[PDB]
DNA sequence: CGTCTTATGACAGCCGCG
DNA sequence: GCGGCTGTCATAA
């Protein structure tokens, strides 16, 4: 009933807009927008227009944007600031839109595609397209159809017609296996010649064009080479048909190595998963082709072919359509579990920006305090440039390397937008300045007050107590809706663990899963139901709740980056608010504010426990303290717990009866010290941690800053059914550690807590004899391949070449000059493995493009001439060496007397 | 979009050192 | 051979 925008977009003095009307049907606009932009005037001349300053300012109503756009540079040359929204797509938006936003995504036409081209010559070049686009598959939501575009004959081979009763069928038919539930929503198409194929895939454009288009790649590989192909056939104009209006511009994207080329298709919003992926995942990934991710994401995998897909099309068209149909699937598949797309929706409709937007948080936070400033007939400063310059962050301390038995850890909640709220940090609310002392003074309160009328930051900021800021105000918006959603994200994870129980004892029946919302605890009239239901609808359930929580991840996370992007901002020289004081001033407040309780929680665990000047903390990152527990466990005798749980139980109402309490008046009481607007440091429990009751097991370890394992029991507030790992920094975390090692060295961890040293030397044995037969991609190292051509000296290996690039130029040594192995992607990832010496292979290494296997062309001398000794040296035993050292322990057992005797019985 | 930030770790190349 | 130094790549916040 509420219309909304689709897609806005300047071009020259006229902005076009697609937009739905109030009777929900999709319209274009021509409007002639004619902006406004302001310059400061004298006292005299009463306007209701003020800058954030509270200096008056007078309004300039243009007759078009190119007068606008020159009246801001012509303002510079004389030397004057010149106010508003020099962005005219966003002034234009918040005009035609001066309300909230409610929009239906049900009328947003969101479509994914992908192509296929068979090439001899090797990867086809979108900027080149020199060769045929023999299949196109291309989903629309409104419609909720794969439209199937096939090429029946290319100058590569005439095929016969792809049957979708074939693709139905299981591979043990001889069938595709091509998902059940999309068979009905394929519409089938084939082609004589890729004109026709292009001519009509142009017409199905225009009747039905994309809003947001989106798919894998899509951004640097399909939408260039379907706009080269089609103008080289048909002519510049044609290939313009793939814009609304029009108007396609080719934008070149130069980063600290190369450069490529991507295609603007005016008013369509390109949203490619691939970044979706990369931005709000969270993950750092090995390899990102479509197969790599689908199969970390949905456990699923592809069916395998025989052959190059050069070869694909020849030997087998059926699988070849049908391979391109279930990889525009995945996209939606994995969407529907993570939703990255209904976020952009809701954070580009939010903050009234181009739905792109979303992947610029400057953009973003300039149109929200933009429109926010707007309401309040208020002027945003000009953009002004500024030279980068560093400034200080968190702190984080030092641990002294050793194991740690009993440990609880606890963190303040979005620290940062809650630091920016409480001191009342934002670039209109500066008050003054004071002279600093020393942090540590502040730290132990021994410094004089800052101020008694305003409110302090330890970096000498003041700020004003009554006037309420933008950035305070329009953050407090944000941090409530994501107390929501973490919310239910940990009450489906809660629910979760639940049902994890009833798995261990389940009951053999025939009935269904309850139909229940999981983002709320079960009732106990649910886990009643729940004890006496069947494995199958119970696995469901599991299924069902972790996807609960895994929406609620992605919404939650979010907006937790998008809160710290604003403080990040701060810190960043095109930000329209740029202010390093501001920046600091959060930082600064930080670092004394961990420092700061720190010194209380151990002031309060001695007095607790009738002792004094004992270490109770052991370390800290930015807004955590890990507590040691050990001494409140044995000042009751861990002889009175009968289980685990019990003393799980006894940490947990210690946190919460005890410690949190004690947490409040301390923070309350630096409140007052720093004379803050508003009291909002508070600090939740999150980890217990520990070895079994009654087992050998060492529960932790710290190895230094960043680095550390625990056995964790019970976080922030979900009781595990079984323990769970927490494992920050090590190896096992990093995606430059070849996978099956990942796999061993958390085995290796959690032995080390859960069980002791004797178990864990037992599993180093059986591991270091069974190594040599793993997969060899499951042993292979990852890097990212950047500056190539850097070290590159005719073919062989220049100064300071790093190990991963010398890997690669070995590589291309072995398929030069063979018309076309898979080659190195400068930019993306790589397999490394060492050589043994005297390989056929000029040097100590050799790498390959990472989620793939190498080239059959040279597979079988890579795994003859594999070098096991160093491999396992590298990526295992020297990680482990520095574990076991921090937790003082021997992977290996050391030589003794005992060495002397004879005990084998 | 290509204009969120700092802190901090491991590891390999190069090169000194009777 | 190992330790200092720097480049590179990765993570924790
Ligand atoms: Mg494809």
């Amino acid at each position: 009933m509420k219309e909304f925008y689709l897609t806005v977009e300047q071009i020259g003095d006229s902005i076009f807009e697609r937009y739905i009307d109030s009777n929900g049907r999709e319209r274009t606009r021509e409007v002639e927008y004619k902006p406004s932009l302001f310059a400061h005037c004298p006292e005299s001349q009463a306007t209701k227009y003020f800058d954030i300053y509270g200096k008056p300012c007078t309004r300039k109503l243009f007759a078009n944007m190119r007068d606008a756009s020159q009246w801001i540079k012509r303002m510079e040359d004389i030397g004057l600031e010149a106010l508003g929204m020099d962005d005219f797509k966003l002034a234009y938006l918040s005009d035609t839109y001066n309300y909230e936003i409610k929009y239906d995504h049900t009328k947003i036409r969101v479509a994914n595609f992908d192509i296929e081209v068979t090439s001899p010559d090797g990867f086809p070049e979108p900027s080149q397209a020199k060769h045929p686009i023999d299949a196109i598959t291309h989903y629309d939501s409104i419609d909720d159809r794969f439209y199937v575009f096939d090429l029946l004959n290319s100058p590569y081979g005439n095929v016969e017609e792809w049957s979708i009763e074939i693709a139905a069928k299981l591979q043990e038919q001889g069938g595709d296996e091509v998902p059940s539930e999309i068979i009905d929503k394929i519409i089938y198409m084939p082609f004589d010649n890729e004109k026709e194929l292009l001519m009509e895939y142009l017409n199905f454009w225009q009747q039905k064009t994309p809003v947001i288009l989106t798919g894998w790649n899509v951004e640097s590989f399909a939408i260039p080479y379907v706009y080269n192909r089609i103008k080289n056939i048909f002519g510049e104009s044609t290939a313009k048909r793939l814009s609304p209006h029009r108007k396609t511009r080719v934008k070149v994207i130069e980063n600290m190595y190369g450069s490529r080329e991507i295609i603007t298709l005016f008013g369509i919003s390109v949203l490619d998963y691939i970044d979706l992926y990369k931005k709000f995942s969270f993950t750092n990934q090995p390899s990102y082709s479509l197969d790599y991710i689908s199969e970390f994401e949905l456990n699923v995998g592809k069916l395998k072919y025989d052959g190059p897909i050069s070869k694909l099309r020849e030997s087998n068209h059926q699988r070849y359509i049908s391979y391109n149909i279930i990889d525009v699937y995945r996209v939606l598949q994995i969407d529907a579990k993570r939703q990255f797309i209904n976020l952009s929706l809701d954070m580009g409709y939010y903050a009234k920006i181009q739905i792109q937007s979303v992947f610029s948080p400057i953009k973003t936070w300039d149109a929200i305090i933009f429109n926010s400033l707007k309401e309040q007939n208020k002027v945003i400063p000009q953009g002004r440039s500024h030279p980068v310059q560093p400034y200080p962050g968190a702190f984080v301390k030092e641990p002294i390397p050793n194991r740690y038995k009993y440990v609880m850890s606890f963190d303040l909640t979005s620290l940062y937008p809650s630091i920016i709220r409480q001191v009342n940090i934002s670039p209109e609310t500066i008050a003054g300045t004071f002279k600093v002392a020393p942090l540590h003074d502040y730290i132990n309160a021994v410094a004089e007050r800052p101020s008694d009328v305003y409110s302090c930051s330890p970096n000498g900021m003041m700020y004003y107590k009554d006037r309420d800021g933008v950035v305070p105000t329009e953050i407090t918006k944000w941090v409530s809706q994501r107390k929501e959603h973490k919310g239910y994200m940990l009450a489906a994870q809660r629910n979760g663990e639940i049902i994890k129980e009833a798995l261990h004892n389940p009951n053999l029946s025939v009935d269904e899963p309850l139909d229940v919302d999981y983002r709320f605890d079960f009732s106990d009239e649910i886990k009643e139901k729940i004890k006496k239901l069947s494995a199958k609808s119970l696995n469901e359930m599991l299924f069902r709740a972790q996807r609960t929580e895994v929406a609620g991840m992605t919404a939650q996370m979010a907006l937790k980056v998008t809160c710290n992007s604003l403080y990040g901002a701060l810190g960043n020289v095109w930000f329209r608010y740029y202010d390093l004081r501001n920046a600091t001033a959060i930082t600064t407040f930080g670092q004394m504010a961990l420092q700061w309780i720190e010194r209380k929680v151990n002031e309060y665990l001695n007095e607790v426990c009738g002792t004094e000047g004992e270490a109770f903390v052991l370390y800290g990152d930015t807004d955590s303290i890990y507590v040691s527990a050990d001494k409140i466990i044995d000042k009751v005798g861990e002889s009175k717990f009968r289980d685990t749980n019990h003393w799980v139980d006894f940490l947990d109402k210690f946190a919460r009866e005890r410690m949190e309490p004690a947490i409040d008046r301390g923070f309350r009481e630096m409140c007052e010290y720093m004379n803050n607007k508003q009291h909002l440091m508070f600090m939740d429990r999150e980890a217990i941690a520990g070895p079994p009751l009654g087992s050998k097991g060492i529960g932790g370890f710290w190895t230094g800053k960043k680095r550390y394992a625990l056995n964790v029991w019970d976080m922030e507030g979900t009781r595990y059914a079984e323990p769970k790992l927490k494992i920050m920094g090590l190896e096992t975390q990093k995606s430059s550690t070849p996978k099956a090692v990942q796999k061993a060295l958390k085995e290796c961890i959690r032995r080390m807590l859960q069980e002791g040293e004797e178990s864990l030397q037992e599993y180093f044995k059986e591991f270091e004899k069974e190594f040599r037969q793993l997969n060899y991609i499951s042993i292979a190292s990852v890097s990212s391949a950047n500056n190539i051509a850097k070290y590159d000296v005719g073919g062989f290996p220049g100064p300071k070449c790093p190990f991963h690039i010398r890997g690669i130029l070995t590589y291309n040594r072995a398929i030069k000059g063979n018309i076309d192995a898979p080659q190195v992607v400068e930019g993306e990832k790589v397999y490394v493995l060492p050589l043994r010496e005297g390989n056929p292979f000029g040097d100590k290494c050799i790498a390959w493009p990472s989620g793939t296997e190498i080239t059959d062309l040279i597979k079988d001398d890579v795994l003859h001439w594999m070098d096991y000794t160093v491999l396992l040296e590298k990526t295992f035993i020297k990680p482990l060496e520095g574990f076991t050292s921090a937790a003082k322990l021997d992977y290996e057992k050391k030589a003794s007397l005992f060495d002397m005797f004879d005990f084998s019985a």
